C-alpha cells in the first residue's frame, strides 16, 4: 500500500517559503553579474551590461567565437564573419545544415559525422516538423547566435578549480550561448574542461540521439519565440576544510523516503542533486542519457555550465539556481523518450531566477564494490556530499531540504543502502533533512527508513554512525576475500548497536 514513509513531505522546507532575504544583485570580486541590475524587473527582458561588446581572449575566460582574436587561415581572416557567412543560408536538407557548420570547422569535416542529424531530420520527424524545422526554427536559432556580440557584452570568467565564484547572468544570454554551441561555433574547444559544441549529438548511428533532439529543439523553439525573461546563477563551491566525521556530534535529521516521484517533479523547491559527472553534465553532448543528462536536456541551461566549468576535483561541487524545465520526458538510456513542452510553474526569487536549486555532486566510479567501504572512500563521498549540501552563513531553517535518491549507484557501481547513510550524514552535518527518492525499489524505501528511525529513536550521532561504518569496515570489508562481505551493512549495524 504505502508508497512513502517518514516524515511528510510536507513537513519539509521548500523554496521560496523557507528562504533567506536575498541581498541587493551587484557584481563583485566573486559574483560576476551579466545585466543591468538596475533595470531587473519582473516579466522585462533583463538588459546585457555593458552596453557594447568588450572581449577577453585568455587561459580565464570564455573565449567567444565573436571574438576579433576568433581567426582563420585564408593571411588571417575572421572567423565570426565566416561563421555569419555560412549560417545566413537557407537550410532546406539536413546536409545543407551539415555543410554550413564544416565551413568554420574545416579540419573536422572527415571527423565529424552527421548521421544522427540526419537521422533526426529524414527519418524521425514528421515532413512538416521538418518543415518547420528548416523554415522557422533553426533561422531563429541562427539569429539568436549571431546576436551574441549585443547579448553577451560581459566576458565570462572561467570557473576554475578552486575558486569560489559566481555567475548571475540572464535565461536570454544562456539561450544565445546555447545556440551558438549547437552550431559549433565555439573556438579551441574541439581537457580539463567538459565538451560545449554540440557536434557529438550529430553523430553516429542512434536513436537516443533524435530523442535528445527533440528535447533540445522543444527548448530553443520556445526561447527563440519568445525571449525568456529571468536569470540563472551558477555557483563553483570549494572548501577547504571538512568535518572530523567520527568526532561529529550532531543529530541526525528528518527523512522521506518513497519508492515513487522524481527528484524534479515531487522535490520542487528543494536542494535537487545531479548525480553528476566531475566533468558536469557528462555525456549530455554525446551518448550519454541517464540522470544527470536527462536533467541537463529537460532544464537545457544547465548545459552551458560546460562552456565554463572546470572537472570539479573531490572537495567541489558546482550550484545552479534558476534553471527553468522546458520539456517533460519518459523512460531513460534506450526507453528515453520526449513527450511534450513543458510549462513551468515555479514561483521566481527576488533575482527572477525560478526557484530550483540544482547541485552537481559526482560519486566515485567503483569498479570494484568492496571499494567503497574502505574508509578514505567512505569519507570522500561525505565530504563530496557535504560540499554540495553546506551553504556557509545560512541559518537551518532557512536551507529546503536535499531532494536525492541512489546517487552514484547504475554505471559507478554504489551501493544505495551504504550512500544512503553517507547522504543522511552529509545532510545532517549541514543541518538539513532529506527526501529520498529509491525510484520504484519498494524494498530500499522501506530499509532506509526502518535503520533511519532505529538510528534517530537510539540518538545516536552522525559520529556513532560513522564509527559505525568503520567497524562494518574493519570487520566484514578489510580482510575480505570474496567480491562481496559475509553479512551485509545494515544488519551489520542493528546488530552492532542492539548488542550494546
Ligand atoms: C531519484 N531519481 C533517480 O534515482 C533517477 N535515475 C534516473 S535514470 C536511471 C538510473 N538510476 C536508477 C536508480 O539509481 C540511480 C540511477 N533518473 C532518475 N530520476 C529522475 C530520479 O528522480
Amino acid at each position: 500500500d504505502k508508497k512513502w514513509l517518514g516524515t511528510p513531505i510536507e513537513e519539509m522546507r521548500r523554496m521560496p517559503r523557507c528562504g533567506i532575504r536575498l541581498p541587493l544583485l551587484r557584481p563583485s570580486a566573486n559574483h560576476t553579474v551579466t545585466i543591468r541590475v538596475d533595470l531587473l524587473r519582473a516579466g522585462e527582458v533583463p538588459k546585457p551590461f555593458p552596453t557594447h561588446y568588450k572581449d577577453l581572449w585568455d587561459n580565464k575566460h570564455v573565449k567567444m567565437p565573436c571574438s576579433e582574436q576568433n581567426l582563420y587561415p585564408v593571411t588571417a581572416g575572421s572567423r565570426w564573419e565566416l561563421i555569419q557567412t555560412a549560417l545566413l543560408n537557407k537550410f532546406t536538407r539536413p546536409q545543407n545544415l551539415k555543410d554550413a557548420i564544416l565551413k568554420y570547422n574545416v579540419a573536422y569535416s572527415k571527423k565529424w559525422d552527421f548521421t544522427a542529424l540526419i537521422d533526426f531530420w529524414d527519418k524521425v520527424l514528421e515532413e512538416a516538423e521538418a518543415q518547420h524545422l528548416y523554415q522557422s526554427i533553426l533561422p531563429d536559432m541562427v539569429k539568436i547566435a549571431l546576436c551574441l556580440p549585443n547579448i553577451c557584452t560581459q566576458p565570462i570568467p572561467l570557473l576554475a578549480a578552486a575558486m569560489n565564484h559566481s555567475i548571475t547572468m540572464s535565461q536570454e544570454q544562456i539561450a544565445s550561448l546555447l545556440a551558438n554551441a549547437f552550431f559549433c561555433t565555439f573556438p579551441r574547444r574541439n581537457s580539463s574542461y567538459p565538451d560545449i559544441n554540440f557536434n557529438r549529438l550529430f553523430e553516429g548511428r542512434s536513436s537516443r540521439k533524435p530523442e535528445k533532439l527533440k528535447t533540445l529543439f522543444c527548448y530553443f523553439r520556445r526561447v527563440t519565440a519568445a525571449a525568456p525573461t529571468g536569470l540563472v546563477t551558477f555557483t563553483r563551491q570549494s572548501l577547504e576544510d571538512f568535518p572530523e566525521w567520527e568526532r561529529c556530534e550532531k543529530p541526525l535529521t528528518r527523512l522521506h523516503v518513497t519508492y515513487e516521484g522524481t527528484i524534479e517533479e515531487n522535490g520542487q523547491g528543494m536542494l535537487q542533486v545531479d548525480f553528476a559527472n566531475r566533468f558536469v553534465g557528462g555525456g549530455v553532448t554525446s551518448a550519454g542519457l541517464v540522470q544527470e543528462e536527462i536533467r541537463f536536456l529537460i532544464n537545457p541551461e544547465l548545459i552551458i555550465s560546460r562552456l565554463f566549468t572546470e572537472v570539479l576535483d573531490h572537495n567541489e561541487c558546482l550550484i545552479i539556481t534558476g534553471t527553468e524545465q522546458y520539456s517533460e520526458y519518459t523512460g531513460y538510456a534506450e526507453t528515453y523518450r520526449w513527450s511534450r513542452s513543458h510549462e513551468d510553474g515555479s514561483e521566481r526569487d527576488d533575482w527572477q531566477r525560478r526557484c530550483t536549486e540544482i547541485v552537481a555532486i559526482d560519486a566515485l566510479h567503483f569498479r570494484r564494490y568492496l571499494d567503497q567501504f574502505v574508509p578514505e572512500k567512505m569519507r570522500r563521498e561525505l565530504n563530496k556530499a557535504y560540499c554540495g549540501f553546506l551553504r556557509p552563513g545560512v541559518s537551518s531553517e532557512n536551507l529546503s531540504a536535499v531532494a536525492t535518491g541512489n546517487w552514484g549507484c547504475g554505471a559507478f557501481g554504489g551501493d544505495a543502502r551504504l550512500k544512503a547513510l553517507i547522504q543522511i550524514l552529509a545532510a545532517a552535518a549541514a543541518e538539513r533533512d532529506v527526501v529520498y527518492f529509491t525510484f520504484g525499489d519498494s524494498e530500499l524505501m522501506r530499509d532506509i527508513y526502518s535503520m533511519h528511525i532505529f538510528l534517530t529513536e537510539r540518538k545516536l550521532t552522525v559520529g556513532d554512525v560513522y564509527k559505525l561504518l568503520l567497524r562494518y569496515y574493519n570487520e566484514e570489508c578489510r580482510n575480505c576475500s570474496t567480491p562481496g562481505p559475509d553479512i551485509k551493512l545494515y544488519p551489520f549495524i542493528y546488530h552492532a548497536v542492539e548488542s550494546c
